[PDB]
């Protein structure tokens, strides 16, 4: 099937690239920085 993850309480704000929910708008402004690029990774696996 394809069944999904019962998501429980509901968010004024909402995110446009994944549609995530957040309660408080700045946490969200935060997690678009995802969306627009965030460098991480570097050393190659051995
Ligand atoms: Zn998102």
């Amino acid at each position: 099937g394809s069944s999904g993850s019962s998501g429980s309480g509901e968010k004024p704000y909402k995110c446009v690239e994944c549609g995530k929910g957040y309660k408080r708008r700045l946490d969200l402004d935060f997690h678009q920085r995802v969306h627009t690029g965030e460098k991480l990774s570097g050393p190659s696996s051995g």
